[PDB]
């Protein structure tokens, strides 16, 4: 039985564009809870986290909205740990990706042996010192890696953070826009990744076999899937802040999640970067939201080959 | 030499939406016969079957237009058997997919050892008792399977039907929207299928190798290809009644058919669900029809690598 | 260090449609040189070749603009040989594909052991006698093959030509519209090709492994990549004269070039058939040009997994 703990995280200060804080609203409105219940799901809604306003939040060097970002993640981390303690798969509806700091942090408090699969067009592994944009949704992973401890300065709002994952406990899928400093970190820490080049070369089937084998080979452990919707091609998820052409297909998106579901190890899930305000047309918004919902439903059992209850349908 | 027997089947009562009965007209108008003759083809047109009107046709339980559907298939079955007896590959231009009952039935009368490849987003294997829509284009296969005998009630208009295929003589390709009862039947009868998940995992190349090996491994026998245009993604065939996103690509569509042609065993072909009335724009109609024609031409020899006559072109 | 020699070739008389002679202008305007320099590139611009007008140029049989086409290639051949002699990878911005005669001819003068990879929806291997269109952009390869010597009549403007490649030194990728005579030549000379059917069957990964192994297996030698933008699907490069559906994806396009770059053997490059005048909308033009630029940048090092300088980014 797949029990879920819904957590709305209407937050946008990890990046410039507003509208992404509406992600939880549009997804819910799309009937996400209803459709989840329509499946074999036990759904508990923990509501939308109220991210109080932090008016005084000047940049730290070039890092923008550090206290707002830091606080939102700290709050989310607490909520996620609570859902896990209740024996439910945490489902965080974003919101920009900076929230991954809180989501993965809170998840690790309850399940320290977790492994992370990061589906994204970006690595979001810039440090406060390697970033050129200063946008925190491009730095979450750097705050989480134990190996990057010593390279992360004391940024206001993140004193509560304690790196909880090692370079070896995370796999990237979908990369196609990686910054120079980010690439350096990838190669230096020996991080496992399947950029779009590897997906083209091997096919999504082998990519997933290798990804799960890499993380679950030595032993089984909880899986945390942080899914940035811009990991998929803009033809499928156009309403997002940092779209990059040549992305994962709708089919590959569903394949990744169907395979993750089949492990029975999904422990935490993030659906990030859905920004309804960035849809060039009303249809682009629904296309984006519909795809995000589809990806979510696949994570919890919906299979393209079909699904049926433990009953005799012919009798 | 590939000799063809064209059979127009302007029928739509297996489903709600009208316009699909125009399929034969638009395909022909697209120059299908001319282009077929432009190849190495011997083409004989048997015309469009005149499906007399059956005004009195109330539902059987929830099954709609049973007598109309039953009669159209009975007529088509007779026509197809006639074309086969003339030593020609029957080419049925639909028309909704309920016609598969007649097409495969008539084909089996002449070639009982036939194997079926079903390209579709759906399994169309609901029984009159498992269907929720009552639309007969979602039940053709149930009427044809010998194993499902005993589960098919006496529906008005189908007393002439005699299941002619076993669960082991059919392979599905493209599935992505299968009903619960349908999935139950798939798993219970051990039916071979390659849903979109398997195509993503293995690639269309291995899918076809396995499909042909599965049906022709023990021995060679006539192949019946029932191609529902909604098997391909709506980006290629939008003018259809039951479109589902994440479908087979134009390329995969041509690959399936090129490979089937190469066997030299194509015996019967169905081109179904083309509905010109459902095109949101004039271009969507031509896009759909053009793709349907392309698929058809590939079934009869047109290869993307090129084609040339048994002559010395350089001399 | 990858040093490049830019050569603008604003020529269109190898085909009917004007506008393709604007290819060098739109690509440059797109910041191609700037972006190349933004990489690890040493860029030298040799300018746009001034293709003087040849008013008196009646057809040779049905072959159109023979003297204009012949002269433009003769000029380009000289320029390319000059760039190679300067130790730089020649980068020819077309212009229609008839220019390949000059580009590959001039390249071979300096590097006779070169191997050619031809990415295109067409084989462009018609002879002046097998062509039905008379358009010379559909015949460049026939003029270059040593084996086709004796089948090429004395066409005005090409007396300077001397076939420089053998059937075994070229590989085609992307074929989907090959003429009958062309197919005959393919099979008769035993030319290695991966039509769209082979790409579907094997996947672009194996296609490239086989392509490079085929050309570099016996020994390493300079590679000449003649890239016709219509090799990619029209959804990515619509502004081109002879588009054909079911082409290579944006991803496959980048994969081919990333793999070629990694060999360290790219010696000559052609970016052909970009026609800004054929864009049905301003967006179709930018989409086409943007993709052409992306393909070019990949040939010279830009990797989707990321790039970084030989420095310590964390310090
Ligand atoms: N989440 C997008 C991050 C984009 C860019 N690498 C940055 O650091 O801003
Ligand atoms: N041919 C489409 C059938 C769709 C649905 N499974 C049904 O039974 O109506
Ligand atoms: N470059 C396109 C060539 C198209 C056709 N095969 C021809 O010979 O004109
Ligand atoms: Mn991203
Ligand atoms: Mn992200
Ligand atoms: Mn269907
Ligand atoms: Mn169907
Ligand atoms: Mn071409
Ligand atoms: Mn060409």
């Amino acid at each position: 039985s797949r029990t879920i703990g819904i957590i709305g995280a209407p937050f946008s200060k990890g990046q410039p564009r507003g509208g992404v804080e509406e992600g939880p609203t549009v997804l819910r409105k799309a009937g996400l809870l209803e459709k989840l219940k329509e499946q074999e799901c036990d759904v508990k809604d923990y509501g939308d986290l109220p991210f109080a306003d932090i008016p005084n939040d000047s940049p730290f060097q070039i890092v923008k909205n550090p206290r707002s970002v830091g606080k939102a993640s700290e709050q989310l981390a607490g909520k996620v740990a609570e859902v896990k303690k209740n024996g439910r798969i945490s489902l965080v509806l974003g919101g920009d990706h900076s929230l991954a700091i809180g989501s993965i942090s809170g998840h690790a408090r309850v399940h320290p042996d977790l492994g992370v699969i990061w589906v994204d067009a970006h690595t979001d592994i810039n440090t406060p010192l390697t970033t050129t944009s200063g946008n925190l949704h491009g730095q979450p992973v750097s705050f989480l890696l134990k190996e990057l401890k010593g390279k992360i300065p004391d940024v206001p709002g993140f004193s509560w953070v304690t790196p909880c994952i090692s370079a070896k406990d995370i796999v990237y899928i979908g990369l196609r826009d990686v910054d120079p400093g980010e690439h350096y970190i990838l190669k230096t820490l020996g991080i496992k990744y399947f950029s779009m080049t590897e997906v083209d070369r091997l096919g999504i089937g082998k990519v997933m076999e290798e990804t799960l084998s890499y993380l679950l080979g030595r032993k089984k452990r909880p899986i945390h899937l942080s899914f940035d919707v811009d990991g998929l091609d803009p033809s499928f998820t156009p309403a997002t802040g940092t779209p990059v052409v040549g992305g994962l297909t709708y089919r590959e998106g569903l394949y990744i999640t169907e395979e993750i579901y089949k492990t029975g190890l999904l422990s935490g899930l993030d659906i990030m970067e859905v920004n309804p305000s960035l849809g060039k047309t009303p249809e682009e918004v629904t296309r984006t939201v519909n795809t995000a919902v589809a990806i979510t439903l696949a994570c919890f059992g919906l299979a393209r080959e079909g699904n049926h209850k433990p009953i005799d349908y012919l009798n």
